[PDB]
């Protein structure tokens, strides 16, 4: 990856906890970024761990994936480094806006989360927890997919007889095979992206709300699927249900997704939905 100096680098506003603090960073003038650093006291697996997701950003170069600006790994603390994004995370921004944008502006922004998993699909990269609470918007409603990692945080005591294997996943987004037999694909991502389709489009409403982890996990199996969005036009509630298909091979690629909301786009008149007429 690319190697920052401390010198370029200043911190101002601490934004989150993983710290992620809002920056800036020279290149030559200055631009803002976000530092995530390391807690002030870490083991070789904590740090290790956070050098090697910086590592795996560094291979992602797209419109629609979070861009790493570069690492600071030879001084205290250690940062990793990337492009802010102002509105913050879209379950929270769509929360924040509910009501207030088209349905064209909302399945564009599903457009550009599908652009982002199609470029990761052709890495072989699985991402395992793509939700809305991953997906960061910068001030021009561009969607770009990130990981926040919290699917890795244990809070395994260091003696305990029994730990956790292989982090955890996140119930309500994760394919049925994905949960039964850890069988994690770009299919079992697909799967996740029509919860992702469904948050968008109820303004970031709880996947499920009314039922329990267990009582998912029943529904799903049984054959019940998230109901449709309300003033969700038909074409979209139908894209999701096709990404809900029981059988992972049955269900679309992202490109082929990429490609019916590109059409839908190009068509707007598919989607007209009531609350969006203006009678002036
Ligand atoms: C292996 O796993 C992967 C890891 C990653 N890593 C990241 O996506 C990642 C890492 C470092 C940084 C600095 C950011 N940047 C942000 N993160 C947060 C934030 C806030 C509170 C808590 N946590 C995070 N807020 C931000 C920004 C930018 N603007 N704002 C408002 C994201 C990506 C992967 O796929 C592409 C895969």
């Amino acid at each position: 990856t690319t190697e920052i100096h401390p010198s370029c680098v200043t911190r101002q506003k601490v934004i989150g906890a993983g710290e992620v603090y809002k920056g800036m960073l020279k290149t030559s003038k200055e631009v803002p970024v976000a530092i995530k650093t390391l807690k002030a006291g870490y083991t070789e697996k904590q740090r290790v761990d956070f050098l090697g997701e910086a590592g795996i950003m560094g291979q992602f170069s797209h419109h629609n994936i979070i861009r790493l600006e570069g690492v600071i790994s030879k001084y205290k603390p250690m940062m990793i480094i990337t492009e802010y994004m102002e509105n913050g995370a879209l379950d929270k921004f769509l929360r924040e806006k509910d009501g207030e944008f088209s349905v064209l502006q909302l399945v564009g922004m599903l457009r550009g989360i599908a652009a982002g998993m199609k470029y990761l699909a052709n890495m072989n990269y699985v991402h395992r927890d793509l939700a809305a609470r991953n997906i960061l918007v910068n001030s021009n409603l561009v969607c770009k997919v990130s990981d926040f990692g919290l699917s890795r945080v244990l809070e395994d005591d260091p003696e305990a007889t029994y730990t956790t294997s292989g982090g955890k996943i996140p119930i309500r987004w994760t394919a049925p095979e994905a949960i039964s037999y850890r069988k994690f694909t770009s299919a079992s991502d697909v799967w996740s992206f029509g919860i992702v389709m469904w948050e968008v489009m109820t303004y970031g409403e709880r996947p499920y709300w009314e039922l329990s982890n267990h009582e998912v996990m029943k529904a799903i199996n049984d054959g019940f699927r998230l109901p449709t969005p309300m003033d969700c036009p038909s074409a979209i509630y139908q894209l999701m249900m096709q990404c809900w298909q029981q059988e992972r091979a049955r269900r679309p690629k992202f490109a082929d997704i990429v490609s019916i909301l590109d059409k839908l786009i190009r068509a707007p008149d598919s989607l007209k939905t009531l609350a969006d007429f203006d009678p002036r």
